[PDB]
């Protein structure tokens, strides 16, 4: 799998995952008051934490944008 | 919190979650080639199983559409 591993709104950046069991995912919080967006490879789905805003996991090629 | 709760392509549901630490999840996989979807209220994101398609988790009223 090929995913998006570029924070917030950084330049558009991808990533090939070590293996086939890895999927893409997008996390989005705020920290206080400001919003920020993680993506990357995993291969497991992260928890949704008290100031996440959502979580986003999936499995085809880039769908984390 | 309220989320969709309704499973699949069935007629939109919804329930009240009962705890603060809630949020909305939606959940699609194949059950053999057969698409499924789950929705709910959860206090924990879901694990993207291997034949899963996505996961979402997320936080504001019907979000999980």
């Amino acid at each position: 799998t090929k995913c998006y591993n570029h924070q917030s709104t950084t330049p558009e950046t991808t990533e090939i995952c070590p293996d086939s069991g890895y999927f893409c995912y997008k996390s989005s919080w705020i920290d206080g008051r400001e919003g920020r967006i993680e993506r990357g490879c995993t291969f497991t789905c992260p928890e949704l934490t008290p100031n996440g805003k959502y979580v986003y996991c999936c499995r085809r090629d880039k769908c984390n944008q």
